[PDB]
């Protein structure tokens, strides 16, 4: 079906992909990162999923509908679908999983996601005011899952593809608790299952023969590596020891790779933003004047054009303006000023705040170990010092992925490298991040006026109305200088010519093993 007729498939169907890092966990309620979701998506499947191009297709639900007010969403589940142990997949598994996500005892980084979906009582449950059993989702019968939202959410179906809303095997998780995720215990309803896991080395997948659509799955087995540095990823690729890199390539090699690996270099325009997150509750970044100074004195074009140069585009706002309903978001006025005037203003703000050459503003940029992030951090450190004539002095601090994520969530940072990739292709996937009460808000940004502009979007009756509310939200966030946005992502990857089913056109750049195949010639 996924294979064109008369294509000679290879016999083995094994693929090696760089996943870039050791995942925190294989439990989708305990994680918040791309490495983790890459794994979850092979082992579990939600109501709806996506093809090679990011278009929505039926997953665990074969059909669905909404009421005309966009508040009630009914999902019809496959009557024959099974967990990998033979248990039936039922609407009870979705009720169970979605309760578990909001349940304060789970402490889920993505607890807020069902508040984004406006599910009745989701926010109350997160806030400890109602029991998880009061969540507005139900099994009308074994194969009918109904979601009740308090406000219109016309983009609801695209939200349901996220890792946080994957079903869990209730009978298993209720018996084993959090231990369900161990390799010996794991049960899922995705195309693959866990064959092996060696920490910091590899995750091995094998076909889940009890997947509802196993008959269309081509790849028999796969390995995910955990290679942190893009240069290492490329070296393993060129030695023929992996088939697909992760989504970063060494800038200094990019030009030569395009020439030598004709048709292997893919660059996806993705719905992502690279930022430095400022800790808004830690002195001295609690001071708006300092947040503003850092924004004025970082030249984004240096990073996008000189350090990276792979098609990344400078930005000064969090939301990518090309996401659906993002088109009214305005780049701020200062982005249009000469660096000379910006730098003048930044020096003024820092002197007013008591810094000088002899007593500069000192802080560390926290980033996850990755030579490309180091390069960007060195250039940022270097620009901030030169552009403010010695009034900023920046140290670099690298931590492994898992530690880095813990440090950010725990607020044990000054400034942290941050990339946000869209959870669904609509502007609120970015706007919702900076709500005062969002579990994703590691910046500790809180402005009631931001929350109010975002709340106005649900009173809108159409896209223009929504788009106008998101424009006002971004304006407020921008005037507060809540973070330092740098660029919108492209996702450069090398993919071997015998690997098929990777499009280069998915704006979330997901890789599902079930979408790939290995050709013979």
């Amino acid at each position: 079906v996924i294979v064109p007729e008369g294509t000679q498939l290879d016999e083995k169907q094994h693929i090696v992909i760089n996943n870039g890092a050791e995942p925190q966990s294989f439990d989708p309620h305990k994680t918040e990162g791309v490495p983790e979701s890459n794994v979850a998506y092979q082992l579990l499947e939600g109501l709806v999923t996506s093809d090679s191009e990011g278009k929505l297709q039926p997953g665990a639900a074969e059909s669905w509908e909404n009421t005309p007010d966009f508040k009630t969403w009914t999902f019809h589940l496959r009557k024959d679908a099974k967990w990998s142990n033979g248990d039936p997949v039922t609407a009870h598994d979705f009720v169970f999983a979605w309760r578990r996500l909001v349940d304060p005892a789970t402490a889920a980084p993505y607890a807020s996601y069902l508040s984004y979906l406006q599910v009745e009582n989701a926010q109350d449950i997160i806030d400890g005011k109602k029991k998880p059993a009061e969540l507005g989702v139900e099994a009308k019968d074994d194969y009918t899952f109904v979601v009740h939202a308090t406000n219109p959410v016309p983009y609801a179906v695209s939200l349901t593809t996220h890792q946080s809303l994957l079903p869990l095997p209730q009978k298993v998780v209720e018996k084993l608790g959090d231990a369900w995720v161990k390799k010996e215990n794991y049960v899922g309803n995705g195309a693959y299952k866990l064959a092996n896991h060696i920490i910091n080395e590899k995750i091995e997948f094998e076909r889940n023969p009890l997947y509802w659509n196993d008959k269309e799955t081509v790849i028999n087995s796969a390995t995910f590596l955990a290679i942190e540095n893009p240069s290492t990823d490329v070296a393993r690729y060129r030695a023929g020891d992996l088939d697909m890199t992760s989504y970063g390539l060494p800038p200094e090699q990019f030009a030569k790779l395009k020439k030598e690996l004709l048709g292997e270099v893919y660059v996806t325009r993705t719905l992502g933003t690279y930022s430095y997150e400022l800790n808004n509750k830690k002195a001295p970044f609690d001071n708006v004047n300092i947040r503003k100074a850092l924004n004025l004195s970082l030249d984004r074009n240096v990073i996008t054009d000189k350090v990276l140069g792979q098609g990344q585009t400078p930005t000064y706002v969090f939301t990518p303006t090309y996401i659906e309903e993002g088109h009214l978001i305005q780049q701020p006025a200062y982005s249009k000023e000469p660096m000379a005037q910006r730098n003048e203003e930044a020096i003024k703000l820092l002197e007013e705040a008591g810094y000088s050459k002899a007593n500069p503003l000192k802080f560390s940029i926290l980033y996850n170990t990755n030579e490309n992030h180091k390069k960007v951090a060195i250039a940022a450190a270097s620009m901030w010092k030169a552009n403010t004539k010695g009034l900023i002095d920046v140290k670099l601090e690298n931590q492994e992925w898992k530690t880095y994520i813990d440090s950010r969530r725990a607020g044990r940072y000054d400034v942290a490298r941050a990339g946000w990739h869209a959870d669904y292709n609509q502007a609120t996937t970015f706007g919702n991040y900076f709500l005062s009460n969002s579990s994703n808000n590691t910046a500790k940004y809180a402005n009631p006026e931001y929350d109010k502009a975002m709340a106005e979007s649900y009173a809108a009756t159409d896209a223009e109305g929504r788009a106008k509310a998101y424009a006002k939200a971004e304006e407020i966030l921008g005037k507060d200088y809540g973070i330092v946005p740098i660029f919108n992502y492209v996702n450069p990857r090398l993919v071997k010519p015998y690997v098929k089913g990777y499009s280069g056109k998915d704006p979330q750049d997901h890789i599902y093993l079930r979408n790939l195949y290995i050709i013979k010639h």
